Protein backbone atom coordinates (compact mmCIF):
# COMPACT_ATOMS: atom_id res chain seq x y z
CA UNK A 1 0.00 0.00 0.00
CA UNK A 2 3.00 2.04 0.67
CA UNK A 3 5.89 0.76 -1.04
CA UNK A 4 6.67 -2.02 -3.76
CA UNK A 5 5.15 -5.60 -3.33
CA UNK A 6 5.10 -7.22 -6.89
CA UNK A 7 8.84 -7.28 -6.28
CA UNK A 8 10.16 -4.92 -9.24
CA UNK A 9 11.97 -2.58 -6.68
CA UNK A 10 14.15 -6.36 -5.50
CA UNK A 11 14.51 -7.00 -9.89
CA UNK A 12 15.57 -3.12 -10.52
CA UNK A 13 17.34 -3.61 -6.91
CA UNK A 14 19.24 -6.61 -8.12
CA UNK A 15 21.05 -5.48 -11.59
CA UNK A 16 21.26 -2.21 -9.63
CA UNK A 17 24.10 -4.06 -7.08
CA UNK A 18 25.63 -5.88 -9.20
CA UNK A 19 26.41 -3.35 -12.33
CA UNK A 20 28.26 -1.07 -9.21
CA UNK A 21 30.32 -4.17 -8.89
CA UNK A 22 31.32 -4.46 -12.17
CA UNK A 23 31.76 -0.17 -12.11
CA UNK A 24 34.59 -1.29 -9.08
CA UNK A 25 36.45 -3.55 -11.30
CA UNK A 26 36.71 -1.22 -13.93
CA UNK A 27 37.76 1.54 -11.51
CA UNK A 28 40.41 -0.94 -10.07
CA UNK A 29 41.79 -2.21 -13.56
CA UNK A 30 42.16 1.05 -14.54
CA UNK A 31 44.07 2.61 -11.61
CA UNK A 32 46.38 -0.64 -12.24
CA UNK A 33 46.41 -0.38 -15.67
CA UNK A 34 47.89 3.28 -15.07
CA UNK A 35 50.43 1.84 -12.58
CA UNK A 36 51.57 -0.66 -14.82
CA UNK A 37 52.01 1.88 -17.82
CA UNK A 38 53.67 3.86 -15.02
CA UNK A 39 56.09 1.58 -13.83
CA UNK A 40 57.01 0.57 -17.05
CA UNK A 41 58.32 4.22 -17.71
CA UNK A 42 56.77 4.77 -21.60
CA UNK A 43 56.14 7.79 -20.67
CA UNK A 44 52.60 7.22 -21.92
CA UNK A 45 51.37 8.22 -18.32
CA UNK A 46 50.72 11.82 -16.83
CA UNK A 47 48.81 12.96 -13.51
CA UNK A 48 48.16 16.06 -11.27
CA UNK A 49 46.14 19.21 -12.87
CA UNK A 50 48.80 20.78 -14.28
CA UNK A 51 50.47 17.67 -16.68
CA UNK A 52 47.34 15.94 -17.24
CA UNK A 53 45.72 19.60 -18.81
CA UNK A 54 48.14 20.03 -21.21
CA UNK A 55 47.75 16.76 -22.27
CA UNK A 56 44.25 16.85 -22.83
CA UNK A 57 44.53 20.49 -24.98
CA UNK A 58 46.08 18.01 -27.38
CA UNK A 59 44.18 15.58 -27.58
CA UNK A 60 47.09 13.43 -26.33
CA UNK A 61 44.84 11.28 -23.69
CA UNK A 62 43.53 7.64 -24.20
CA UNK A 63 42.47 7.23 -20.54
CA UNK A 64 41.63 10.04 -18.05
CA UNK A 65 41.60 9.42 -14.12
CA UNK A 66 39.88 11.42 -11.73
CA UNK A 67 39.26 10.59 -7.55
CA UNK A 68 35.77 10.81 -6.89
CA UNK A 69 37.02 13.81 -4.03
CA UNK A 70 38.30 16.04 -6.18
CA UNK A 71 37.51 19.21 -4.40
CA UNK A 72 38.56 22.07 -6.58
CA UNK A 73 37.75 24.66 -8.97
CA UNK A 74 39.02 26.23 -12.33
CA UNK A 75 38.39 30.03 -12.08
CA UNK A 76 38.92 32.03 -15.13
CA UNK A 77 39.37 35.30 -14.91
CA UNK A 78 39.91 38.45 -17.60
CA UNK A 79 40.19 42.22 -17.61
CA UNK A 80 37.41 44.59 -18.26
CA UNK A 81 39.46 46.37 -20.95
CA UNK A 82 42.53 45.28 -22.01
CA UNK A 83 43.56 41.52 -23.43
CA UNK A 84 44.20 40.28 -20.17
CA UNK A 85 43.02 37.57 -18.52
CA UNK A 86 43.97 33.93 -15.94
CA UNK A 87 42.98 30.97 -14.82
CA UNK A 88 44.13 29.13 -11.98
CA UNK A 89 42.52 26.00 -9.32
CA UNK A 90 41.17 26.56 -5.90
CA UNK A 91 39.73 24.29 -3.23
CA UNK A 92 36.02 25.22 -2.79
CA UNK A 93 35.19 25.95 0.46
CA UNK A 94 31.76 27.18 1.95
CA UNK A 95 32.08 32.19 -0.63
CA UNK A 96 32.98 33.32 -4.38
CA UNK A 97 36.04 34.20 -6.03
CA UNK A 98 37.19 37.38 -6.21
CA UNK A 99 38.40 39.73 -8.91
CA UNK A 100 41.35 42.73 -7.85
CA UNK A 101 42.70 44.96 -10.63
CA UNK A 102 44.50 44.25 -14.20
CA UNK A 103 48.35 44.09 -13.46
CA UNK A 104 48.73 45.72 -16.70
CA UNK A 105 46.59 48.26 -17.01
CA UNK A 106 45.22 48.74 -13.72
CA UNK A 107 41.40 48.03 -14.78
CA UNK A 108 39.08 45.77 -12.61
CA UNK A 109 39.52 42.42 -13.26
CA UNK A 110 35.97 40.73 -12.95
CA UNK A 111 35.46 36.40 -12.84
CA UNK A 112 33.96 35.18 -16.06
CA UNK A 113 33.36 31.62 -14.99
CA UNK A 114 33.79 29.00 -11.83
CA UNK A 115 34.18 25.34 -13.57
CA UNK A 116 34.34 22.28 -11.14
CA UNK A 117 37.75 20.95 -12.19
CA UNK A 118 35.92 17.38 -12.81
CA UNK A 119 33.82 19.40 -15.39
CA UNK A 120 36.39 20.78 -17.24
CA UNK A 121 38.33 17.88 -17.62
CA UNK A 122 35.44 15.74 -18.53
CA UNK A 123 34.68 18.46 -21.07
CA UNK A 124 38.59 17.85 -22.87
CA UNK A 125 38.00 13.71 -22.40
CA UNK A 126 35.10 13.96 -24.25
CA UNK A 127 36.50 16.42 -26.81
CA UNK A 128 39.79 14.10 -27.79
CA UNK A 129 37.43 10.89 -27.58
CA UNK A 130 39.78 10.44 -24.32
CA UNK A 131 37.94 7.43 -22.03
CA UNK A 132 36.30 9.10 -18.88
CA UNK A 133 36.66 6.72 -15.33
CA UNK A 134 36.16 7.57 -12.47
CA UNK A 135 37.46 6.55 -8.75
CA UNK A 136 36.25 6.33 -5.32
CA UNK A 137 38.29 7.19 -2.38
CA UNK A 138 37.60 3.50 -1.11
CA UNK A 139 40.32 0.84 -2.23
CA UNK A 140 43.83 1.18 -1.81
CA UNK A 141 44.56 2.18 -5.57
CA UNK A 142 41.49 4.72 -5.55
CA UNK A 143 43.06 5.78 -2.62
CA UNK A 144 46.34 6.94 -3.68
CA UNK A 145 45.35 8.10 -6.52
CA UNK A 146 44.39 11.15 -4.73
CA UNK A 147 46.94 10.94 -1.70
CA UNK A 148 50.24 10.75 -4.07
CA UNK A 149 48.65 11.77 -7.97
CA UNK A 150 46.35 14.47 -7.05
CA UNK A 151 43.67 12.73 -7.74
CA UNK A 152 44.10 13.15 -11.27
CA UNK A 153 46.34 10.61 -13.53
CA UNK A 154 46.01 9.53 -17.17
CA UNK A 155 47.62 7.08 -19.58
CA UNK A 156 48.30 8.59 -22.86
CA UNK A 157 48.36 7.34 -26.43
CA UNK A 158 51.74 8.10 -27.06
CA UNK A 159 54.61 9.60 -25.25
CA UNK A 160 54.64 13.84 -25.54
CA UNK A 161 57.53 12.98 -23.10
CA UNK A 162 55.49 16.73 -21.81
CA UNK B 1 37.43 -2.40 -21.37
CA UNK B 2 36.53 -0.25 -18.55
CA UNK B 3 32.45 0.43 -18.20
CA UNK B 4 29.27 -0.82 -19.78
CA UNK B 5 28.94 0.16 -22.86
CA UNK B 6 25.56 -2.32 -23.65
CA UNK B 7 23.61 0.35 -22.35
CA UNK B 8 22.38 -2.01 -19.61
CA UNK B 9 23.40 0.10 -17.11
CA UNK B 10 21.76 3.46 -18.44
CA UNK B 11 18.21 1.57 -18.64
CA UNK B 12 18.74 0.31 -15.24
CA UNK B 13 20.25 2.74 -13.41
CA UNK B 14 17.53 4.70 -14.92
CA UNK B 15 14.71 2.52 -14.24
CA UNK B 16 16.27 2.80 -10.50
CA UNK B 17 15.69 6.42 -10.54
CA UNK B 18 11.97 5.93 -11.78
CA UNK B 19 11.12 3.38 -8.77
CA UNK B 20 13.16 5.75 -6.46
CA UNK B 21 10.46 8.24 -7.63
CA UNK B 22 7.75 5.92 -6.45
CA UNK B 23 9.05 4.70 -3.07
CA UNK B 24 9.43 8.31 -2.05
CA UNK B 25 5.92 9.44 -3.09
CA UNK B 26 4.33 6.23 -1.20
CA UNK B 27 6.58 7.17 1.92
CA UNK B 28 5.31 10.48 1.53
CA UNK B 29 1.67 8.29 1.29
CA UNK B 30 2.22 6.65 5.18
CA UNK B 31 3.24 9.77 6.85
CA UNK B 32 0.40 12.16 5.32
CA UNK B 33 -1.98 9.29 6.57
CA UNK B 34 -0.76 8.83 9.96
CA UNK B 35 -1.11 12.31 10.32
CA UNK B 36 -4.86 12.34 9.12
CA UNK B 37 -5.36 9.23 11.79
CA UNK B 38 -3.68 11.57 14.48
CA UNK B 39 -6.14 14.15 13.35
CA UNK B 40 -10.02 11.68 13.42
CA UNK B 41 -8.39 9.83 16.32
CA UNK B 42 -5.37 10.07 18.72
CA UNK B 43 -5.87 6.73 19.76
CA UNK B 44 -5.97 4.74 16.34
CA UNK B 45 -2.58 6.01 15.27
CA UNK B 46 0.61 5.81 18.19
CA UNK B 47 4.07 7.29 18.27
CA UNK B 48 6.98 7.44 20.19
CA UNK B 49 9.53 3.94 20.95
CA UNK B 50 7.21 3.46 24.26
CA UNK B 51 3.90 3.42 22.50
CA UNK B 52 4.19 1.88 19.50
CA UNK B 53 6.11 -1.39 20.28
CA UNK B 54 3.72 -2.14 23.33
CA UNK B 55 1.41 -1.89 19.94
CA UNK B 56 3.29 -3.98 17.82
CA UNK B 57 3.53 -6.91 20.87
CA UNK B 58 -0.10 -6.86 20.83
CA UNK B 59 -0.46 -6.84 17.01
CA UNK B 60 -2.25 -3.86 16.47
CA UNK B 61 0.07 -1.57 14.29
CA UNK B 62 -1.80 -1.78 10.84
CA UNK B 63 1.41 0.53 9.56
CA UNK B 64 4.64 1.26 10.95
CA UNK B 65 6.86 4.45 10.21
CA UNK B 66 10.79 4.16 10.74
CA UNK B 67 12.92 7.05 10.38
CA UNK B 68 16.36 6.14 8.11
CA UNK B 69 17.79 8.48 9.97
CA UNK B 70 17.64 6.24 13.35
CA UNK B 71 20.38 5.32 16.03
CA UNK B 72 19.82 3.04 18.38
CA UNK B 73 20.62 -0.23 20.78
CA UNK B 74 18.41 -2.41 22.11
CA UNK B 75 20.13 -3.54 25.40
CA UNK B 76 18.78 -6.93 27.49
CA UNK B 77 21.21 -7.98 30.25
CA UNK B 78 20.23 -11.19 32.30
CA UNK B 79 21.45 -11.86 35.72
CA UNK B 80 23.74 -14.98 35.25
CA UNK B 81 22.06 -16.14 38.61
CA UNK B 82 18.41 -15.14 39.43
CA UNK B 83 15.88 -14.80 37.07
CA UNK B 84 16.31 -11.47 36.40
CA UNK B 85 16.56 -9.56 33.18
CA UNK B 86 15.78 -5.69 32.02
CA UNK B 87 15.93 -4.27 28.64
CA UNK B 88 16.95 -0.38 28.09
CA UNK B 89 17.73 1.44 24.97
CA UNK B 90 20.54 3.89 23.79
CA UNK B 91 21.61 6.17 21.34
CA UNK B 92 24.18 5.01 18.32
CA UNK B 93 27.32 6.30 17.87
CA UNK B 94 30.59 5.30 17.07
CA UNK B 95 31.30 0.79 21.77
CA UNK B 96 28.96 -1.92 23.49
CA UNK B 97 27.31 -1.67 27.24
CA UNK B 98 27.77 -3.66 29.71
CA UNK B 99 25.86 -4.85 33.02
CA UNK B 100 27.49 -4.10 36.34
CA UNK B 101 25.93 -6.59 39.53
CA UNK B 102 22.18 -7.29 40.06
CA UNK B 103 19.35 -5.21 41.94
CA UNK B 104 18.27 -8.32 42.94
CA UNK B 105 20.73 -11.20 44.47
CA UNK B 106 24.01 -9.23 44.31
CA UNK B 107 25.85 -11.63 41.53
CA UNK B 108 26.96 -10.27 38.15
CA UNK B 109 24.67 -9.31 35.36
CA UNK B 110 25.40 -9.68 31.80
CA UNK B 111 24.88 -7.90 28.90
CA UNK B 112 23.16 -11.24 27.24
CA UNK B 113 22.14 -9.16 23.99
CA UNK B 114 22.66 -6.25 21.76
CA UNK B 115 20.08 -5.67 19.01
CA UNK B 116 19.46 -2.93 16.27
CA UNK B 117 16.25 -1.05 16.89
CA UNK B 118 14.91 -1.30 13.57
CA UNK B 119 15.71 -4.67 13.72
CA UNK B 120 13.74 -5.60 16.70
CA UNK B 121 10.83 -3.68 15.60
CA UNK B 122 11.03 -5.16 12.77
CA UNK B 123 10.89 -8.13 13.29
CA UNK B 124 8.39 -7.35 15.89
CA UNK B 125 6.53 -6.21 12.84
CA UNK B 126 7.15 -9.34 10.27
CA UNK B 127 5.22 -11.61 13.44
CA UNK B 128 2.05 -9.63 12.72
CA UNK B 129 2.23 -8.79 9.44
CA UNK B 130 2.15 -4.90 9.84
CA UNK B 131 3.32 -3.17 6.68
CA UNK B 132 6.66 -1.55 7.41
CA UNK B 133 8.19 1.68 5.76
CA UNK B 134 11.29 3.75 5.95
CA UNK B 135 10.92 7.69 6.18
CA UNK B 136 13.15 10.48 5.73
CA UNK B 137 9.59 12.60 6.61
CA UNK B 138 11.63 14.12 8.63
CA UNK B 139 8.68 15.94 10.54
CA UNK B 140 9.02 12.07 11.76
CA UNK B 141 12.03 11.54 13.40
CA UNK B 142 12.07 15.05 15.21
CA UNK B 143 8.16 15.52 15.77
CA UNK B 144 7.57 12.09 16.87
CA UNK B 145 11.15 10.49 17.63
CA UNK B 146 11.05 8.51 14.17
CA UNK B 147 9.15 5.71 15.44
CA UNK B 148 4.95 6.27 14.59
CA UNK B 149 2.00 4.00 13.99
CA UNK B 150 -0.94 3.84 12.23
CA UNK B 151 -3.06 1.05 14.55
CA UNK B 152 -5.66 -1.03 13.10
CA UNK B 153 -8.05 -0.19 16.16
CA UNK B 154 -7.73 1.90 19.28
CA UNK B 155 -6.15 0.22 21.69
CA UNK B 156 -5.59 2.68 24.63
CA UNK B 157 -1.64 1.72 24.70
ZN1 LIG C 1 43.86 45.53 -18.21
ZN1 LIG D 1 20.59 -11.71 40.27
Amino acid sequence: AYTDESGLSELVNAAGEKLQDLELMGQKNAVRDFFKELIADSGKVAYGESQVRANLEINSVDVLLLSEDLRAERVTTKCSVCGYENKWTRRWKPPAPAAGNCPKCGSSLEVTDVTDIVDEFSELADKSNAKVVFVSTDFDEGSQLMNAFGGIAAILRYNTGV
